[PDB]
C-alpha cells in the first residue's frame, strides 16, 4: 500500500495473510471456515495466518491454519484477470474473537464515490521497494466506471471496478493482491491488478464481489 498509514494491531480483524513459507497475498475471512482471495494468488500448499499485525513477529494473537482446499472461479481468465476470485477452506475452524472476525458479503453493489478501506502488507513505494512488516491501510473512493475504462481501454469488464486517486500517490501495490476493499461494512472488492503503483491516471482495479455472492454462498455450502 503506497501513501497509506499503519492500521494499528488487529483493527482490520478480517484481514488474512496467505503464506507458503513467506507472505505472498492477502485474503478476507468470510466465516470461521472460509477465506476469499484472488485467483491469481492460487498456489498449492497455503497456510492462512489470522490475527496478524507484524508478519515477522508472533505477537500472541495469531492463528496459523492450513488450507484443506482451494477453489478458483470456474471462469477465471489469467490473461485478462477477469473473474479474479478464489475460495480457500480452512482445515480447522478459526476461533473468532476481537482480533479475528469475519466480514459480511454485500447485498448490493456500492456506488461510485463510496469510500472504502483497503489493507495489506504489500510494497509501500511507487518507484522503489519497501515491504512493511505491519499492516497498512488506505481509504479510497470507488471511481466512476468511465474514469476506470479511460485509464485501461478494452481491459475492464463488468466484474471489475477501480478505486483510488487519478492524481496518483495512493494505491494498493504488489504484495497486497487478494486483500479486502471494505465499503460501508461490506466486502465489495478484492485487490486484483493495476499499472505499477500510485501512478497518475492509473488507479487500482478490484474484483467486484457483489457479482459473485450467489457463487460464493453456493460453493461454500456444497464444500
Ligand atoms: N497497482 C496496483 N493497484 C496493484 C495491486 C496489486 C498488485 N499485485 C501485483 C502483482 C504483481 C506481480 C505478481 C503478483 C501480483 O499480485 N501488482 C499489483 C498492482
Ligand atoms: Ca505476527
Ligand atoms: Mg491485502
Amino acid at each position: 500500500i503506497v501513501g497509506g498509514y499503519t492500521c494499528g494491531a488487529n483493527t482490520v480483524p478480517y484481514q488474512v495473510s496467505l503464506n507458503s513459507g513467506y507472505h505472498f497475498c492477502g485474503g478476507s475471512l468470510i466465516n470461521s471456515q472460509w477465506v476469499v482471495s484472488a485467483a491469481h494468488c492460487y498456489k498449492s500448499g497455503i497456510q492462512v495466518r489470522l490475527g496478524e499485525d507484524n508478519i515477522n513477529v508472533v505477537e500472541g494473537n495469531e492463528q496459523f491454519i492450513s488450507a484443506s482446499k482451494s477453489i478458483v472461479h470456474p471462469s477465471y481468465n489469467s490473461n485478462t484477470l477477469n473473474n479474479d476470485i478464489m475460495l480457500i477452506k480452512l482445515k480447522s475452524a478459526a476461533s473468532l474473537n476481537s482480533r479475528v472476525a469475519s466480514i459480511s458479503l454485500p447485498t448490493s453493489c456500492a456506488s461510485a464515490g463510496t469510500q472504502c478501506l483497503i489493507s495489506g502488507w504489500g510494497n509501500t513505494k511507487s518507484s522503489g521497494t519497501s515491504y512493511p512488516d505491519v499492516l497498512k491501510c488506505l481509504k479510497a473512493p470507488i471511481l466512476s466506471d468511465s474514469s476506470c475504462k479511460s485509464a485501461y481501454p478494452g481491459q475492464i469488464t463488468s466484474n471489475m471496478f477501480c478505486a483510488g486517486y487519478l492524481e496518483g500517490g495512493k494505491d494498493s501495490c504488489q504484495g497486497d493482491s487478494g486483500g479486502p476493499v471494505v465499503c460501508s461494512g461490506k466486502l465489495q472488492g478484492i485487490v486484483s491488478w493495476g499499472s505499477g503503483c500510485a501512478q497518475k491516471n492509473k488507479p487500482g482495479v478490484y474484483t467486484k464481489v457483489c457479482n459473485y455472492v450467489s457463487w460464493i454462498k453456493q460453493t461454500i455450502a456444497s464444500n
